[PDB]
């Protein structure tokens, strides 16, 4: 009756909105969160996640584990330019977290539980690196055939990117190309992977119209203010229309595929392709996506590559979630 999910993220301004959806959208049973390295160091992305949940009141519902703390191979390089030093700069409203990251078990064990608990029905959602999920599947490969979908925000098609000398690579793939390949090339997994690339996410712009919706004379919670202050800082690091909010877009295909709403509503269109990426770090196009193969639209084989969705609908979902979050705000 409700889409069970695990979220691996690196908050992260756009990742904060991913958490908001998974916590508060009526369609999602969030089973837990794993934080990886990426936008900031792993200690920051951990704290940032637990701070958000504490602000939204969800710090005693949503289990938090520390995920992958570093890439498989490459030296960790973070993004201070876009996200700041804490990885979530621009808002002082973020409260000191009530709860610790849980240590009853490894994150691999926690994800193992969650998958088996929702055997065949769960979807894993990576808004950060693919290191967390690639490690789970290395260590516990039996778990592959239990996950229904893996919804990834990452990659860019046709040499679209925000990383590497040529801007040919997208961040989440670039920070661990090995982990990405291990996912994209595995025949068990690649066929049920959903990829939401820069091509698609760059449609998810937070314009003046969107900011009005988050904060206005009718609706001016401090929680609402927090989320506004994120959108603003994200925009300051840019698209004159405003900044794209990449990570929540990975939730939309699930709403269509699990059939929360009709495809007419969600409007999620996609292709079927095998993909890989350049994982030689010394390569100038390090991380750039290669399209290995392409398939007819009725194909079962191939990674599911997002092309278009209804951006109106996207935003309606975020606002829906935000009105419920507002009721559970712990910071005024
Ligand atoms: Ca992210």
């Amino acid at each position: 009756s409700k889409i069970p999910i695990w979220l691996d993220c690196d908050p992260g301004h756009d990742d904060a909105i991913a958490i908001l959806l998974g916590c508060f959208h009526p369609a999602f049973n969030l089973l837990g969160i794993s934080t990886c390295f990426g936008n900031a160091p792993p200690e920051n992305t951990d704290y940032n996640a637990r701070s958000l949940l504490t602000a939204m009141g969800k710090a005693q519902a949503i289990p938090v584990y520390k995920g992958a703390q570093r890439p498989w191979k490459r030296e960790p390089h973070y993004a201070p330019d876009i996200h700041g030093i804490s990885g979530l700069d621009g808002t002082s409203l973020l409260p000191k977290p009530t709860f610790e990251a849980r240590t009853d078990k490894t994150y691999i064990e926690a994800i193992e539980e969650a998958i088996l608990a929702n055997n065949g029905e769960i979807s894993f959602v990576s808004t950060g690196a693919l290191t967390t999920l690639a490690t789970v599947f290395r260590c516990k490969p039996y778990l592959k055939k239990s996950v229904k979908y893996i919804s990834i925000m990452g990659g860019g098609l046709h040499g679209l990117g925000n990383c590497n000398p040529n801007l040919s690579a997208e961040f989440n793939v670039w920070i661990d190309p090995d982990a990405a390949n291990y996912i994209f090339r595995d025949p068990d997994v690649k066929d049920k992977c959903i990829v939401v690339p820069l091509n698609l996410t760059h449609k998810a712009i937070a314009t003046y119209k969107v900011n009005e919706m988050i904060y206005n004379e009718k609706n001016n919670s401090k929680l609402r203010e927090l989320f506004l202050e994120l959108f603003q800082f994200f925009a300051h690091t840019y698209f004159e229309s405003g900044p794209p909010i990449h990570d929540p877009v990975a939730s939309m295909p699930l709403l269509e595929f699990y059939g929360w709403d009709p495809s007419s509503a969600v409007g999620f269109r996609y292709k079927r392709m095998d993909i890989s990426c350049i994982d030689d770090v010394f390569n100038e196009n390090s991380g750039k996506i290669i399209i290995e193969k392409e398939y007819p639209n009725d194909s079962d084989v191939g990674t599911i590559i997002g092309l278009d969705l209804n951006i109106q609908y996207f935003w309606d979902q975020i606002f829906e979630a935000l009105n419920r979050a507002d009721k559970m705000s712990t910071i005024g």
